[PDB]
C-alpha cells in the first residue's frame, strides 16, 4: 500500500550504485542534476555525509530499502540540516523512472560525478 512513496519503487529494486543512478540524471535530467549538485556545492560540510549515506542506501538489499522507507520520515540530523539532501534519488519519479532505466550502462563507483563545481 506504499510501494512506490514515499520512496519510488524503482529505486528500491535498483542494482546500481549512487554513481551510476547520478551519471544517469547527468545524462537523462541534467537540469535536475545541476540543480541537486548546486544544492549540494552550497552545503560543503555535509557533503561526506549525504555521499556516506547514498552509498549506505545503495548498499542496502531491497528489503532494507523498504524498511528504510517506512521510517523515511522520521528523519536523521541530515535530514534537519539539509532538508533536500536525498532529493535526486527520491522525489521526482519521472527523473527516476528516466535514471533507473539506463543507469546499468554507466560506470560503476566514478565518484568524479560529485564534483561539479557550479
Amino acid at each position: 500500500s506504499t510501494e512506490d512513496f514515499p520512496i519510488p519503487r524503482r529505486m528500491i529494486a535498483t542494482t546500481c550504485d549512487a554513481e551510476q543512478y547520478l551519471a544517469a540524471v547527468r545524462d537523462t535530467s541534467p537540469v535536475y542534476y545541476q540543480r541537486y549538485m548546486i544544492d549540494f556545492n552550497n552545503h560543503a560540510n555535509l557533503q561526506q555525509a549525504t555521499i556516506n549515506k547514498a552509498h549506505w542506501f545503495f548498499s542496502l538489499s531491497p528489503a532494507e530499502r523498504r524498511d528504510y522507507s517506512e521510517h523515511f520520515y522520521n528523519g536523521d540530523p541530515l535530514t534537519f540540516a539539509w532538508v533536500n539532501h536525498m532529493k535526486i534519488f527520491f522525489n521526482n519519479k519521472g527523473v527516476v523512472a528516466k535514471g533507473t532505466e539506463v543507469c546499468n550502462g554507466y560506470p560503476a563507483g566514478d565518484m568524479s560525478v560529485w564534483n561539479w563545481a557550479h
